[PDB]
């Protein structure tokens, strides 16, 4: 029954996946978004020292979102979040109860994480070369089940944890949002519609067909409007290689 | 009855973690030792086709480590692997039961993998400066309990995930070991000695006093000449600004 907030902004990939395993969980919860790229409030530290989106508070007394209270937990970091969410709410079937059903949960979080994520940011913020974020994109795809299905076979945190980044890729790349090449854009839209990338787009249809998608979505036009205002996101700027 | 083979090699931080988690779990296992920087036998990518140490095998026949079994459940990423083993011996308690202390524990490894991690690489692989590793250090300090314990009171599966690199770090700077300048290697070991990082010295030994540590480390001199084989460790070479 204890309270959970969190705080986001609709740009962030990162609050999506926690909104949506909120979801998938039936939970109570608030939401308060935060303009922490432009304009951390003053008290958002108390939150999160690291001052980033999305936080979590976890019980003491309800208090509205910018009146946090000392006495709550505060969860930082998205996938600890998640995890979090499996644990608070054991009914809801998170994640597999098979131990190797379970370590492939987890193994798809930390390939997504430690190979596809680095590569989503240095495409799109830095304009680095899109072959090894295709690359690394068929490699997760490989992970999937092959005739179907989630990540572990049934759905799981880690599909709330890999679908935010999928589901901003192909409306991104229509919009033309990012600082790689044309030449690169092209061959991304390219790859990202042939029959090489089947597998991950059916894995983006069905992980957006669940309820948790659309009620953690604004559209993609939306989307493509808030990730337009992520500073970072230089507009009128590319780096070709 | 389920067998587990870690694939291994002393110098790896990631392997070490699994075996740190496996010797708290009291778990039956065999290691097995993959030269995978210099001479990788050439049926491992048949128990980890990503080519990286640590990896693992779990049930089928028992086999010889060298001829791994289509059967067996392969596992990767180490992580994942801790998070399985504590799916597996419950009973041996490698995580809170309650779940903020657990979101503790998911917290402090997300924040070594996060922030941490990458500035020990870009330290030792890269020689690049010094302060940033230091200020992630002190952020990662921050998150222990200030009086005594471990990330999550409780030793845990976080306590594991971090300690092969903090571990490393003291010999290494010792040794000269990695791409930084004599200079930034000074301000560095000076810096772990100073009051600045006593709590972190106290966590390193706790957790370095546990027989996990003792029976899954080679001694300090040992380590530092296993490091030495690592190429991108680049002995005998520095960076200078
Ligand atoms: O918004 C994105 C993004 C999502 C999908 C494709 C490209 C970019 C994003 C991706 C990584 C990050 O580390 C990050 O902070 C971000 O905002
Ligand atoms: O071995 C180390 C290492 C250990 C202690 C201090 C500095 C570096 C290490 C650190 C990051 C990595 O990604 C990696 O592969 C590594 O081997
Ligand atoms: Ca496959």
């Amino acid at each position: 029954t204890k309270q959970i907030t969190l705080y986001t902004a609709t740009f962030s990939p990162y609050a999506h996946r926690v909104r949506i395993a909120l979801e998938e969980a039936g939970a109570e919860y608030t939401t308060y978004d935060v303009d922490i790229l432009r304009n951390m409030p003053d008290w958002f530290p108390l939150v999160n020292p690291l001052k980033k989106i999305p936080a979590m508070t976890f019980g003491g007394p309800e208090v509205p979102p910018d009146q946090p209270s000392p006495e709550s937990a505060k969860i930082a970091e998205s996938l600890a979040m998640l995890e979090f969410i499996a644990d608070l709410f054991p009914d809801a079937k998170l994640l597999p109860t098979d131990p190797v059903l379970r370590a492939r949960a987890r193994t798809f979080m930390a390939l997504y994480e430690n190979y596809v994520n680095g590569q989503f940011r240095d495409v799109w913020f830095l304009g680095t070369p899109a072959d090894p974020l295709l690359q690394a994109l068929e490699m997760l795809q490989g992970a999937l089940p092959p005739d179907g299905g989630f990540a572990a076979g049934e759905w799981s945190i880690a599909d709330a944890a890999v679908i935010p980044f999928l589901a901003r890729m192909f409306p991104y790349l229509e919009a033309g949002l990012g600082l790689y090449s044309k030449e690169d854009g092209v061959k991304m839209r390219k790859a990202m519609a042939s029959e090489r990338f089947a597998r991950i787009r059916q894995y983006v249809r069905d992980c957006r067909a669940r309820p948790s998608f659309a009620n953690t979505w604004a559209g993609d036009a939306e989307q493509v409007e808030a990730a337009k205002t992520v500073p970072m996101l230089r507009v009128g700027e590319h780096h070709h290689h």
